[PDB]
């Protein structure tokens, strides 16, 4: 409350630490799904379904011009191309199995980088 505050966490390498850990899922072989903005011209259903589009591309630039205020807001946009990718595809589809793959990668890192 006001002029009492819990002990400072040093933020100050989060958004180096993000910057890894993005690199990491962009090189992974399983993140083809998700590199670009999916085409919603050439995808059927995509812009009426999936109301937020989310992709490392688009992550990558957010990051680069500081349009995250916090690393939460980075887990939440990664959360939410795992979440879209859920709401799109099949479990049992390459594409849903990506997705699945992915998502556990990203949360070791998270854990291991932040818990």
């Amino acid at each position: 409350s006001m002029s009492v505050k819990k002990p400072k966490r040093d933020d100050s390498k989060d958004l180096a630490l993000c910057s890894m850990i993005l690199t990491e899922m962009e090189t992974h072989e399983d993140a083809w799904p998700f590199l670009l903005p999916v085409n919603l011209k050439l995808v059927p259903g995509y812009k009426k379904v999936i109301k937020k589009p989310m992709d490392f591309s688009t992550i990558r630039e957010k990051l680069s011009s500081g349009q995250y205020p916090n690393l939460e807001t980075f887990a939440l946009d990664v959360r939410l191309v795992f979440d879209n990718c859920e709401t799109f595809n099949e479990d049992d589809s390459d594409i849903g199995r990506a997705g699945h793959n992915m998502r556990k990668y990203f949360e070791k890192k998270w854990t291991d980088t932040f818990k």
